[PDB]
């Protein structure tokens, strides 16, 4: 039983790909479970939560999960704010006040929403932004405090790659070589998406560089080095295992290889991306693999040579498809 | 509006140098702005200028600055005829006496053009003439080996790709057996081999950007296939471990030392340099494989301290070359 009150605007009656704004926001609020009412003056019912958007908006994000107290806002701009129904004992007809009131009362924090604040002077814009969004919203959701604390306590982008790449090539050639294989796993997963972090950290401080993109490429392979090597000299001296190796050995080079094929590619001007395998699905492939292999009372060692020798087979037919991306890119052909 | 009209000919189909007459007198007229027709018997469209080529010729000119009215011509030999668009309201049916018609109308210059008249019985002093023209050790044995395959019908990407798998062939048949001697050499013949196909590019008169893509990744796994033959002879062949991690850095930081290089230049910054690279790679890993199975007076420390130098070089290059990144201009600037 949660009612979203929605502040009428006249910018609401605009139609935008033939449906108007009004009637979009009130499907979106709806698809997210809130009884929807569109009001000029407050009338607060008694309900479990509040969505209340006081500025005219349009929402871009199809599943939105809403919980606590928090404050919506997009692109700096605050939109609407989610309270309790706590808020009832707080609302005495002053909104501007009340909200004061209960913003002081409470613990709040903030919810980015995919979203964007309508005028009669950006509808183009809205219009290229729900064509997008109809062609991550959470991650971004979860990304957006690690970054802001970590940039908060003094830590900078490249920083933060360094200091997620050398604890995962830790984690890996520690812990691997050991048979630790579910522990190095979780480690190497923990610090892989440490490392991610610092693009969000860059957007954050109004722009990143081109060095810190190449060192966060670089650390990317050196990672990923890292996690075969580990897995290398465990499977090779630890369960002597010579089939297994001649796998572990084709998905180091491959991954080292199909990375560098998009990097050289760019470098002259050409496309090299795609393919079935990349970094992500590559890593979530090969730690899974070890992580069932190693786990915990119900371990299933067959995990590991199967997600190693897919991965492989994987790997080579993904370094033939970005080969034909840089065939198939415009000017490749070309005898200049 | 230019028409370049060449008579056309059986000799047009015979390739020089991997391309065919036609097509390299086609581009070579194209690039002095005219477009190309091949005819039989001569039908004038609607003009500005009209190159007409009899007799069938290989052009060995790069830039044709062609104006006004002009005959060309080579030691004697009329080549072509440069007439302007009034030769269309002279030409009645027969090209021999229009021609001489419009000469007797007109006041033209000769232009000694560099060109060579094809026959049956000359195409091998006319290709001899084109290398000289698009053109150490290299120029008695490279460029030969070329023409030869250019020849037989194999292109420079086939080159590449054949020398890059005879390599890696060699690699993880001989060094895996313990064969290091052998491997060298036949590693070292081969990747000569796989060099010889940017001879091949420019016999062709140019290579292409996907080809040297092409080059550069097959590179990455031939180093890739060195180090892991390596890697499996001194595992399991001489029981070193660590040894096995000094052969792991050096295939893991090879591969990222020119993983580093691309990525910078695909950000538009440098990231070359480097004490050790490819090539002193290949000789010192190389060179300490074969004196360690060297026939009679193997030395078995060689493999050791090449491949500890070579590592400890490694990591160092890999450090210097991020520096490079570091210092490139527009590397630390802000992207909005
Ligand atoms: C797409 C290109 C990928 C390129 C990278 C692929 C890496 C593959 C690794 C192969 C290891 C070689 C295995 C060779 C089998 C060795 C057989 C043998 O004779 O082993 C004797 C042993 O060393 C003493 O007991
Ligand atoms: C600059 C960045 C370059 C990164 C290069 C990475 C090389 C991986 C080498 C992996 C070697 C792993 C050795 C682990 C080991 O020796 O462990 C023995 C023992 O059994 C354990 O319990
Ligand atoms: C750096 C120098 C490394 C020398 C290693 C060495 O001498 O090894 C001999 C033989 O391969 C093993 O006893
Ligand atoms: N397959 C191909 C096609 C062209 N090329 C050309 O040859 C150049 C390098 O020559 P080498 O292979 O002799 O080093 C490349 O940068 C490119 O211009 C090539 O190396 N391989
Ligand atoms: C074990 C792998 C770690 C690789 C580290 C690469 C060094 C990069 C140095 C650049 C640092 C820029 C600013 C640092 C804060
Ligand atoms: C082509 C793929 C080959 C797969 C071979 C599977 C071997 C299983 C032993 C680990
Ligand atoms: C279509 C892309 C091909 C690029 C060259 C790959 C060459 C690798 C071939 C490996 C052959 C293994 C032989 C082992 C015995
Ligand atoms: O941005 P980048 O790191 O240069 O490019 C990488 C990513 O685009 C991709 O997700 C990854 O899986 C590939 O390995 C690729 O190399
Ligand atoms: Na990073
Ligand atoms: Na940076
Ligand atoms: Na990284
Ligand atoms: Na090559």
């Amino acid at each position: 039983m949660r009612l979203a009150y929605v502040k009428n605007h006249e910018i609401y009656g605009e139609k935008l790909l033939g449906l108007t704004l009004r009637e979009r926001i009130e499907k979106t609020l709806q698809r997210a479970g809130f009884d929807v009412r569109f009001f000029d003056e407050l009338s607060l019912e008694e309900a479990e939560d509040y969505l209340i958007i006081l500025e005219p908006v349009l929402i871009l994000e199809r599943d939105l999960l809403l919980e606590g107290r928090k404050i919506l806002v997009s692109d700096g701009f605050t939109v609407g704010y989610f309270f309790g129904g706590d808020f009832r004992t707080v609302f005495d007809g002053n909104l501007q006040s009340s909200i004061e009131k209960y913003l002081s009362l409470n613990n709040l924090e903030s919810y980015e929403i995919w979203a964007i604040k309508l005028s009669n002077d950006n509808l183009k814009t809205a219009e290229k932004l729900l064509l997008s969004s109809l062609i991550r919203a959470a991650f971004a959701r979860i990304t957006l405090p690690l970054a802001r604390a970590l940039l908060r306590i003094g830590l900078t982008p490249d920083a933060v790659t360094i200091i997620g790449t050398t604890a995962s090539v830790a984690g890996a050639l520690v812990l691997f070589p050991m048979g630790k294989l579910f522990p190095g796993a979780c480690v190497v997963w923990f610090f892989v998406l440490f490392d991610m972090l610092d693009g969000a950290m860059a957007r954050l401080r109004s722009g990143g560089t081109r060095f810190g993109a190449v060192l966060d490429a670089a650390c990317d392979r050196i990672s990923d080095g890292a996690v075969f090597s580990g897995l290398l000299w465990w499977i090779a001296f630890g369960m002597r295992d010579r089939l297994l190796v001649v796998a572990t050995l084709t998905c180091l080079v491959t991954s080292q290889v199909i990375s560098y094929i998009k990097a050289r590619a760019e470098a002259s001007g050409l496309r090299g991306d795609g393919g079935i395998i990349e970094r992500p699905e590559r890593l979530i492939i090969v730690l899974v693999g070890a992580g069932v292999s190693d786990f915990p009372f119900i371990a299933w060692p067959p995990a590991l040579p199967v997600a190693m020798w897919v991965l492989a087979v994987a790997s080579v037919i993904t370094l033939g498809q970005r080969l034909h991306t840089v065939w198939t890119s415009p000017g490749a052909t070309d005898r200049i």
